[PDB]
């Protein structure tokens, strides 16, 4: 039992938050007491208030908070049993989720890995990946490519894929693994870019394990989006030159680009997959990896006879069963009508944003709005005018952007898209 | 899902912890329910109650199904699944951080939430090598361990687990190349503490920090040490200027006997890792502390921050049923609870000793150990233990439990037993 008052006293002395410092912090974290649907309830000024939850709790909450069905699969786990170890026991959420996995996935991937984050499902796909080739007595081969603007963790493996000004920084002067970095992907499809990666990669192709992307949306590193044929290229170059593909779908999956998973965009498989985030419906963490027959089998003839990783609350009972009824929640209904709706409602709402001085793109893919600046956006400016609007937003660097539950209606569309043109006219100014 | 479909699912589909695919010398044995300090199992169509030896890997230290432990988690859902941990708070996160800092050893001021033990390990790694650089020493970047650990399965947790290990000459050349002093014995020696500071003397200048488990190495051995050893790690620490790091992930919240293994010692690190028993083994979740020290530095470093932030960091359930199962844990006379189970482990393995395959027991709180003389064959212990009622998981030569605190007298003794009888047909 404490208080807001109390909260914020414990936090200050108490809690670290995503990158931040302890004593440091140029403003106070906001004190959340509730969520339900596509809302959180925040205090400011000691009131509480409703505020339309922009980001879906990074890119989780497709179904909103608390929906019913979601909660009714948890307690319904709960009261049955609430975790057993993997190691030598199976269980039917674990079953149950893995069969909706691979039946829903770009074909071909059809063993499942189950972890406890976004970050350990990439080094996962990693060690699928570098395994593999020792299975093949190509053990030289254990570097990664990618391209620039990417970002899949904070570990310290998922860190050497990230984007070096992401943060390198320059501040991790050796520590991280050095891997093969193409430049950033362009927006618009140019066949020039996919034949210098090609060459880049052709000539590291014995070193090299994989190449590991996240595809047509990078997200955290930069709201970046590509168009697909670039992974149909990336597909084409690694089939060529015996090099893995890993897609990584922790923020794209789920139906947020307008495809179930964006790969489908380009109509394309990888090797190995990553998803996460929206899995669980962004109740808990949970995460998973997927790969082939030939990567699952390669690795499991191979000397060390196993996949050589296994987290302790791997395949967790709670998270697999609220994750089932998350999936068939979304294939239980139009799912692609409803997201194509999203679109249209922030293409319409973002627009007069372009028409801003201080504004260099407006773009939108699937249920994805951005607004990029000329500019950092001031975080002490733009958090005081959307929670006067009655949203939560979280800008980084020049972006202004949204990942809106599933569920918001035209008028939360609209209300979130305003709060939003708003930020970036304060921006001008 | 029928038991069966399960199966077939499961076999076609699953990776399991260590195992491969197509090639698992037994299939998995479905679990249904679990209930207390018993798991319900499908063994030839019919479902048979077992006790849970090792609490899920050391994490259901109240049982299952706890209803202080279930209506916190139920209590939470109702008013807020999880929200993001950027610009925002909430009292999951401040009562769980509270509690965390008035019960670890003094000086841990700082809490950092994350999903599991190999990330909390990874964040402990950082907060040390951001530590040295916002002390314009960024040369201090190595780790320096003891053999038999165990710290995780991410790369850079890999890298300071024993090189035999999991599995080094298998990995290396992407693991970094940390510190190895030789094997902690089991019995106090100045010796080995007077050569630990002598190979650290000559890394000094490139270390960042000294990492072990504290007392009892789990999953690398489940072997114990001495706890003047660590009142030694942490003179030699001080002395030498590397920061020190326990990994309390196995050995927390009462399992040793004491409420951290580093109370053993009286001593307090600069840093330390939490989790496993710290939601009641409910969900995932870990946490990384500091001293107010490392996180000062850390903050005015060039970085300014700690570069970490897991998507579902400090997420409020898993925070809601930790913050009720150290409630449950504090509000409780857990330490004659823990004696009581050692005392019962060490009446019920007494037996083992004499046994023709067995060249140790030991027991250290509700830990209980049969070391044998050749690996123990799975496909031999499996069905032994369940024919006794009981779910036992060996690894390497080793036959162990560390059960729930809340198992009966009556059900020590049926895991005890069962692990006498599957010692018995090691030796055959
Ligand atoms: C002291 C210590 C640990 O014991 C662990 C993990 N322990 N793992 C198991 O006990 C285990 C054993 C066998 N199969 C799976 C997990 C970890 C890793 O935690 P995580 O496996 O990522 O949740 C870190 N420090
Ligand atoms: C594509 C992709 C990811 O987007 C992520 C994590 N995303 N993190 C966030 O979006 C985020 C944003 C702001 N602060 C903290 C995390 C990760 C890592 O997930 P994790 O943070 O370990 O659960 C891996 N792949």
């Amino acid at each position: 039992g404490l208080t807001p008052e109390q909260i914020i006293a414990v936090d200050g002395a108490h809690l670290w938050h995503p990158y931040s410092s302890i004593g440091r912090e140029a403003v106070s974290p906001v004190v959340a007491v509730a969520a339900h649907g596509a809302w959180l309830t925040l205090i400011r000024d000691g009131q509480p208030i409703e505020v339309l939850d922009a980001m879906s709790s990074w890119w989780t909450a497709i179904h909103g908070h608390g929906h019913p069905a979601l909660d009714q699969a948890l307690t319904t786990q709960l009261r049955v049993m609430n975790h057993v170890m993997f190691g030598g026991l199976t269980h039917e959420p674990a079953a149950r989720l893995a069969k909706l996995l691979v039946d829903i996935t770009p074909a071909g991937l059809d063993t499942v890995f189950f972890s406890d984050s976004g970050s350990v499902s990439v080094e996962v796909a990693a060690k699928m990946a570098l395994q593999y080739w020792r299975g093949r007595g190509l053990p030289g081969k254990r570097r990664l490519m990618t391209w620039r603007g990417g970002y899949h963790g904070d570990t310290f493996l998922a860190m050497s894929i990230c984007d070096p000004h992401g943060g390198m920084h320059s501040l991790w002067t050796d520590v991280l693994a050095a891997q093969v970095f193409a430049p950033q992907v362009p927006r618009d499809y140019d066949p020039a870019y996919s034949a210098a990666f090609e060459a880049q990669l052709a000539q590291h192709a014995g070193e090299l394990a994989a190449v590991v992307v996240e595809p047509v949306v990078q997200g955290a590193g930069g709201m970046r989006f590509h168009d697909p044929r670039y992974l149909h290229d990336l597909r084409d170059i690694c089939r060529r030159y015996e090099v893995l593909l890993i897609f990584d779908e922790i923020a794209t999956g789920f139906g947020r680009t307008g495809a179930l998973f964006a790969a489908d965009h380009a109509g394309v498989s990888p090797d190995i997959m990553c998803v996460g985030k929206a899995l669980t419906g962004g109740y808990l963490s949970l995460a998973a990896t997927l790969c082939t027959a030939d990567v699952a089998h390669t690795i499991s003839a191979g000397a060390a006879g196993a996949l050589m990783h296994g987290p302790t609350f791997m395949a967790n009972p709670l998270a697999c069963a609220v994750s089932v009824a998350s999936v068939e929640l979304l294939l239980g209904q139009d799912w692609r009508t409803r997201i194509t709706e999203l679109a249209a409602g922030l293409t319409a709402g973002l627009d007069t944003a372009r028409a801003l001085p201080a504004v260099t793109d407006v773009r939108v893919c699937g249920a994805i709005g951005v607004i990029e600046c000329d500019r950092p956006v001031d975080l002490a400016v733009a958090t005081p005018a959307a929670l006067d609007r009655g949203v939560w937003l979280r800008p980084f660097r020049n972006l202004v952007y949204a990942m809106p539950p599933y569920i918001c209606t035209p008028a939360e569309i609209t209300q979130i898209t305003s709060a939003m043109v708003e930020v970036a006219r304060l921006v001008g100014s």
